[PDB]
């Protein structure tokens, strides 16, 4: 049966699709030989503007014209023609060969030079970078931003909940008290980490000839340094310059790179097991519409997608640096996938998004939770104990805690205390609620 | 940009998509929505079937008939249409007992009990079913086949190298000799041993409820078996019973059946290694001086084969767990379970292509057997064992030391207290006479 | 800085090492060697026990004593002798090789015979043998007598809770009510499962020699079968055979043995979370209430993840050796109990975080009591088994509820008088479904 | 049964163990307990250096003399009567009070502000920075000494070889020659590449006590700030400050740590198989041709997976924590030296297995001498430089059974139309001069 939204066996193509849409002008096979045509344009041009080469003769303002406009104008076409070509190369980087090949077929200039397209070039020289353009495209253009957006959603939802109470659960209960804008700051917080990190990352690319040591490119032409060729060349494309490698890109980068956005992956998770958690208390409730509880799934499908994600990350991460000798193609259709946990990390990115957008907080539902546990309040009575020399202050606690603890109690064990009646009158200025030491500014810090 | 297989996010729909074909009628949303309507259908016959419930009457040949027609028949354009009436639903599930509302109410005796279908059903009971039915369908249809297939070339090349002496290596270093066809032979016993494991594997399902309680079926009909229906209705599809869940079925059995999975992709992937090894050595030549083969279907297996157990491993471990009665995690997941199948699916297809290229060098592995003579070290110490003489490898520590030839090997033999017999023995052995039982043993799979 | 729990960088020798003590025995070197002079004297016995063999007659009972005895009394002295006697002869198999030898001199019969240990084999064939012994004896004497005592609890936690009503959640969110003993008797039945199918799970072993082809028993000894004695051997340790290998043993049934561990584990991390959800909720409680704290499940928790963590990596890693092998293998099968041990930690934890629990039954009620929502689910059915029109609108609509709501509504409605009775009947509390009897049926 | 390295269950406290003795000051209970020490000694010592608490006023260096001396000498026995009063108290992190605050009972000055030991902090504070610590020391004196061992190693490997000739493999089979050098340049490159970032990892702590806000801190001295308290106290430590916070620091940073060392680790498995690989091929022999075994390399690639999967799985659970903490993380912690245990013992066992390298130089260049065809490339490139038509299919009419020798290659050329300069320039050359620009490369690697 034909290929369709229906028909895909994978999500990512399948019924969430059409989130993905951004990342078929990428890690497709048609991001695949696009990228492949301009490398290879790119090449022949750089040959063309070396002055050691008389074979290819320096282009006039036209004929780059029509180079650098088959590389802006490449289409879903192009790549059909090129598919087309592959059935008689069988080697799907000739087959581009062969394309850029009848493409210039009619402009004497570029034909005439035309059997310098793909010039001493191995097959990987083209495909590392076609990849390296890739991951990069994909890094500014689409992930960076996404990441931005959660961040940005989380900063909001942390400083519309920054005042806002909420009684602090730890192994599952709980505890001292804390406000929403903190607990989302520090999500915030951790993401911007990894977006920064991320942002850091290197991304390289070599064109190093058949095993990397230049050898044809010398046998042919002696006259050139292919060093500073490649250096230039790699550089040209906004990529970074990795001059020791094999056939191919030892991959390590990619490992980084997916090795960061895992992490942030991770964070989300979090993120999202801690919102499905809040919503299972009724912290949170649905925001009204013009178009009640939240159903939590948008954060559940994110989660589940975003493992998903992670588990491909991760494989790719731990395969592809690891390639026999000198090399191995096991990595080539590995290559392929580039995309797909990159993919589900999106999906899970719009989730979380839509998620956030349905949340509003349930202010007298937490205010009322404090105010029925005040035993969060026998800890700072122990510490202004534990400074004025009152002696075994856990001791003498437990003459409280064990039961009713209401406000009344708590002001009468604090008057029954020795203590400078300051601190008196402080402690006894006290609720769950009011007392979250230094959350607000904290969370004002954040910008 | 449109969808195509061009502009496919991942290799599965992508190029390797051409491949994985059959899947589409399994794992895809098609595949989802045909095993939905199966189950609603299904389930409304038993409705139907029963002399308790009298207000679903049975059904006489016609109104059956179309509802199995309705199953048989189901297409592109119904699943398309389901999806049309999301937009509307927005529930994914409910879409479906619109189809069927809507689809049955041409028939007047399906249309009077039209408000039966999904009767006291929750989303996930019929949802399980169709993962189940995805599942067994998928094993069935594809995964078994493919599996014997491979078995099968693994076979036919034991079959064919049973008799052709082999250099061993350990440690990537020169052993005791062997046959190609016996090497072959091993990975064909570990696989179908995978095979009788997968073939033996339990797909369960259940519905009980939207708790697993039957708590709205005993609502209604209380004087009704639900947990005797329960049994029944998902034995009747080929599935078997799980009696005791929550909301969801645990999904233990999906981790099991991709464990298999993932343990016959991994011998497989020891395989792939393995004759990529061979190849490297000059072992395996061009099928028509002799012409190098190129081990891409092997790579282009082994890289794909793990990237299948990388998501097989996944909902293994990620979906049984779910928080208490269930949380939606899975729902999502679910809908890969076609991916690491797919994956392994290309990497068979893959390995069948690059066993059909395979060539065997016979006078090179003999080369190589006859320029190590030190193998035949070992069968010298041993009967020198057993007839009593003392520091054999330190006797042997003499004749290794320049390289062995037979000559050499002749000399010792005679320098040695044996039975006379058992020296002109000794002396008819070769690194290629020394197989051990590799053949017999390679004829006794069975 | 000797070795102490206290100087140990894991802490499975270390902090929780005196949980772990029972692996001691097993997946020690201790246990190595054990084991392996086990599978050398059993391997000379079996020598001595073939007619076609005369170069080493028949054990009397005497010898048979004092190799009987050698392998039983097997302690940590004679470990450090081979350990030893490994810094002279540099192969760790030699040494045990050379141990057996040395002992056995005391005995004439048995000294006469010493050059025929180790006869024709290869290290693996005693490596791999050790295995088995090792994974079987953990598997019997230890793992399935814990997870049938984490399921005995989960079992008894259903039993006392069986008729006790809870309010479930789906989604976090309030749904369909339960019983709590069924939730635990839904994990019983899944640990049922997996427990049948560790006892299910083969485990193999070989004597092939060599590279597998019995080279060496064939060349000395023509007459002999050895299939037969490699099928006899192995059976008679109390392995499952396996016929066809390499140098080495696949791996593939530790795989399947670990990959059925992993699964329980991954069954016991679902529970554990979600007690630790129900203690959240203060559905639980101590033994004025009592908050517990469930450490022992989030300390379960983690050392299930590392445990399935260790025996997945040992399972997928394990089966892939080079060609005819390659010994990457020899080291990692030293952490065969590393993660099964992290396991212990937790089976052990759980069952103590288990005993801490006991159920809030006004908490639940009081749940239960506040969510009559529920009961807009069977109502509707019924209305759709009496053919009022568009159920789901109308109580979709219908719905702060109280008692009152419903009977009246229940009230608004045409439907017979009978059903009017079964539904003013139910309380979201008495509403358990089938829920009792599912539990009654377990066992 | 007692424990000694016999008894063990784990081979890095067991048969492995002599080689991680360092992580035994480190990552065990010890270290745990050690630095911990540590930090609530300084935590006293800040407290009482400041003036806004009156309550510790500053002590003389009669005083903070002895508390620096407990810091510093602590020892194995001091632990363990750590572990004692952990016996009574249940709470592992109190007997570090208890056992500081029986210390300090001798000075009346110390003893006196005995009770602001451990003030307003909860223990986390106190075992994460305690965690910081174990990393950034383990970081510092163990694994990055390591890495520059071997990252020497593999150098000394790659500027030794740089001139050998190797006939290269691409899946497996004959490729455009290299050098022994540039191939181990290329790992140490790689290498070197992690290292730089291992050691520009972020180390983090946090101390702003139970859920982070400074509650108890602003409670009993509102006076203060203790943000400007938690950022000086923490990076007075050594390590780097993380002011937003839960209970427990999130473990990221371990996450990428963890990255790191698993990415180095995965380099060196490349290696270690690279190797393993040559060895197989007898292009390395012992040192005084004998033939070496790969056992150190099979030994360290073992060890480097388990590493991998432990460092992996901390890595990405620890990040994990049910809202503001669950203590699943507070057992896992325990573990951090275990991963980096398995990578010691790997990095050592390469070492060793680099050690007994010794390259077989004919081997090579017989090897390379069979290998002609090889030089088809560079002439085919010439060909495509002065026009002449159809090149690569001009040869590949070279398959022919007389293979390839130097007087074929010579002949061809000699065939072709070009200046008799590039003529001479392609018969100059042979398959071991045809190294290209390795040595050089091999050369600026420095």
């Amino acid at each position: 049966m034909e290929l369709s939204s229906l028909t895909a066996v994978s999500p990512v193509d399948g019924r969430y699709g059409d989130k993905v849409s951004a990342l078929r002008g990428i890690f497709s096979e048609y991001g695949l030989l696009k990228f492949r045509v301009q490398v290879e344009v790119r090449w022949l041009q750089k040959l063309a503007a070396h002055a050691a080469i008389k074979e290819v003769p320096a282009f006039a303002a036209d004929a780059n014209g029509y180079l650098d406009t088959l590389v802006a104008n490449f289409n879903e076409e192009d790549a059909a023609r090129i598919k087309t070509i592959e059935r008689t190369t069988n080697h799907d980087v000739k087959a581009v060969e062969y394309f850029l090949k009848e493409k210039v077929a009619a402009i004497p200039a570029l034909h005439d030079v035309s059997e310098f397209i793909h010039f001493a070039c191995t097959s990987e020289d083209i495909n590392n970078l076609s990849h390296a353009l890739m991951l990069k495209t994909a890094r500014d253009e689409v992930i960076l931003p996404y990441w931005r957006q959660v961040i940005n959603a989380v900063k909001d939802l942390a400083t519309q909940y920054r005042d806002i109470p909420l009684l602090s659960r730890t192994h599952g209960q709980p505890a001292t008290p804390s406000t929403l804008g903190k607990e989302m700051a520090n999500v915030a917080y951790r993401m911007e980490r990894q977006f920064r990190q991320l942002n850091q990352v290197e991304i390289l690319g070599k064109i190093n000839g058949a095993v990397g040591n230049y050898n044809a490119h010398i046998a042919a032409y002696p006259e050139v340094d292919w060093h500073q060729f490649s250096e230039e060349f790699v550089t040209s494309l906004g990529i970074q310059w990795n001059p020791y490698t094999t056939q191919i890109e030892p991959h390590d980068y990619i490992a980084e790179l997916f090795d960061c956005i895992a992490r942030f992956n991770t964070i989300l998770i979090d993120f999202d097991r801690d919102v499905w958690g809040y919503i299972a208390l009724n912290h949170f409730k649905q925001k009204t519409i013009a178009g009640h509880k939240v159903n939590p799934i948008d954060f559940e499908n994110s989660e589940g997608n975003l493992g998903l994600s992670n588990a491909v990350l991760h494989h790719l991460a731990n395969k592809l640096p690891v390639s026999r000798w000198q090399r191995d193609l096991t990595d080539s259709t590995v290559l392929r996938n580039l995309g797909v946990g990159i993919g589900y990390a999106l999906i899970a990115y719009q989730s979380t998004l839509k998620g956030v957008s349905k949340l509003e907080v349930n202010r007298d539902h937490l205010l009322d939770e404090l105010d029925h546990n005040w035993e969060v309040l026998a800890e700072p009575i122990q510490t202004v104990m534990r400074r004025y020399g009152i002696e075994k202050p856990y001791e003498k606690l437990k003459e409280l805690t064990r039961k009713r603890v209401d406000a009344e109690g708590m002001k009468q064990f604090i008057d029954s205390l020795a203590l400078p009646e300051a601190e008196k009158t402080r402690l006894k200025a006290m609720t769950p609620a009011n007392y979250i030491g230094r959350a607000v500014t904290l969370v004002d810090e954040l910008k």
